[PDB]
């Protein structure tokens, strides 16, 4: 049976001057763009590596265009340490979000600036 | 005792093109921006008005400097058809926040533009 | 647009003779009783300060009238730190109500005596 | 080895006047009052008869003093159609509880009139 | 009016070679097998004690069977330290069911070898 | 950067005598067994088809011995039709699992059958 391709991704965490900064690093340790082309249906795994001690967990991922199908779905770990997006790479285009987090020392959920996933599809 | 004061907006939520337009309303119904000024402590209660049929829910207010100081806190509500912001407005300043929902429809988190409080305290 | 009221109240909770006692205060460090009086439309505001040692959190508000329309809409924040009330104060009357809160000693909820809203329109 | 005593209660949740009215049966249909004796370690199972059409849900049973020992714990179903309490009746006295329950037409808590639990250790 | 028993067990976790042991013991101390017979209405109550230092607690009983009417409900604490099973004994026969925890070591989570639960009605 | 391998199967769920029946499908259509050998690190993505008509939902995935590394994590969509599994293939061995649902029709958890993942790293 037919097999897609899983990439992964850290997602470090960490403060400057008070307030979160992400870096995202690849599976070579090489730190990389938040951006990802798709080439064929598959998973994209972010793997948090929390450096800031704000207690910072995954609750989701989030869309200003949540319907435009190019990532068809979102699970993540229980102890918000994961988030895989799905990407049956169907519908081709490009689609802009961002990391949806709780921390520990507000109320307030942090949201990653945004990151673009393209389709291609096959 | 001394007392703040207490703003309510309505989140009018449509679907333009298959994807969600948010449309703020005041207490006079007029369509107003998404930016407010705070001009001593008090709350921003934010309504929604779900017209997508895609089973919208706020599920919290996020931010990409959320240690600013700029809100103190959000509150939700069990059905998700409510927030509120808490801003005690002693730290100056201003900050950009966007609402977080999840909808019906997929696994995806919905995020509303950004829109900015700016903090004038007395 | 016209704005309402925002109130902010202290739920302190100690323990005497190893239960918990409510002593509210208000913005100027008085005590002051649980009812409160509502005179044009607003929020209620209540922080938790637990000085238990048992764990305590919000979980919500409860009426043993919950459909008099006296209070329109509870919020809770992420960390049970905070309880909001809205009130609309369309609808004159009192109502009861009391804190229910979980805590960490073991799995029976906290309630605290009740405490009253009057509502007078304007 | 040792086995205690298991009640079952039914509660049935009317409207009357638009709000709630609770009405406990026992095993034989009999309306009974809130109150029940325990004379050695047991359990109580609480089922919900919802009548209102108000969504109702158990989400706990709560106590003004909830540290007195008399109820060791609440267990809870996931439908919120049932609460039992633990009681291993090792402390004597007498301890108040309210049902804790949510609603589908607001966001308010719902909590019955108080009962009473009465242990008599053997 | 007519009451049911109230059968108490503790569920003992411990772990050898790495992996989690479950050591059943009754109301006596005497380490017992996973099997009970209801011989009429009543609960079982399971408390846990976690010996392994991976941090489980309770989510549920599963069933492979879980329409075959042995077991008519769960209910669990708020803590996942007590699971409690009703069991009206009105449907005879035999169901296998095992323990479901989670744990704070990793997202998966942890299952229990099958115990069986056999029904003789009065 | 180097890229896993990523898996997809569909979990039908039928009733026969009232039961639930697990039956797996591959890309191709076609019925396979529970069993997965996976020979580099990637993800396996499960699919909910529940044909029950019980409302059923994924809640996790269970092991026996959930320590033993062959699995890394389990994450979940939040409408419980996803789970999927990282594998890091770094650990070799076998582990058996199950999958953990809730249905609407009760408050006992469903468990499937046990299936094996075997790891061959490279």
């Amino acid at each position: 049976a037919p097999q897609g391709l899983a990439q992964f991704i850290k997602v470090n965490v960490t403060l400057e001057n008070g307030e979160p900064v992400f870096i995202y690093t690849d599976a070579n340790g090489q730190v990389c763009q938040g951006d990802i082309t798709v080439t064929q249906a598959g998973t994209i795994t972010y793997l948090l590596n929390d450096q800031t001690l704000k207690g910072l967990k995954f609750v989701g991922v989030g869309f200003v265009t949540p319907f435009d199908g190019i990532i068809d779905a979102v699970t993540i770990s229980s102890d918000g340490m994961l988030v895989q997006l799905v990407d049956l790479d169907k519908t081709p285009g490009t689609t802009k979000f961002q990391f949806v987090l709780s921390n520990t020392a507000n109320t307030l959920l942090v949201l990653s600036p945004d990151a673009q996933i393209i389709n291609r599809p096959q």
